[PDB]
This record gives C-alpha cells, sequence and structure tokens, in this order.
C-alpha cells in the first residue's frame, strides 16, 4: 500500500531523542516493545513528534499519531500521510 518511508528511517528520527543507549535489542526487532519499554506515553511523544514533522513536509496528523501506543504505528503514519500528500 505504501513504500515511501523505511522501519530503519523511523529509528533515526527517535534516536534524535536518545543518541546514546546501552540498553536496545536492535538485533532482532525494535517495535514489540519500544514505546512501552521506555516512558514515551501518548502524551509526552505527542508534542514531539509534532516537530519530527515539521521537518518532513508531510500534513500534520497530531490526532492520530498523537494516540501512538505502538512504534510500528508512527512509521505507517508519516508514510500514508506523505503518499496522500502527493
Amino acid at each position: 500500500m505504501a513504500t515511501l518511508l523505511t522501519t530503519d528511517d523511523l529509528r533515526r528520527a527517535l534516536v534524535e531523542c536518545a543518541g546514546e543507549t546501552d540498553g536496545t535489542d536492535l538485533s532482532g526487532d525494535f517495535l514489540d516493545l519500544r514505546f512501552e519499554d521506555i516512558g514515551y506515553d501518548s502524551l509526552a511523544l505527542m508534542e514531539t513528534a509534532a516537530r519530527l514533522e515539521s521537518r518532513y513536509g508531510v500534513s500534520i496528523p497530531d490526532d492520530v499519531a498523537g494516540r501512538v501506543d505502538t512504534p510500528r504505528e508512527l512509521l505507517d503514519l508519516i508514510n500514508g500521510a506523505l503518499a496522500e500528500a502527493a
């Protein structure tokens, strides 16, 4: 359905917040427990994503993205937003 952004892309966007970290299982997956693992409630990461998209150029989906509980959701969010943007 979409193939604009990539999983590795969301990774970098999330590293900007925490570059250094000796606690991450990046040898199999990082979505099964990314938002739940760290303390990133939908109320904290909300504004964080609001600015993260300011550079993307795509629309401003703060509602659906604001209530993002899982990490993989954020990726599929900006992705579909870019496809429709064009």
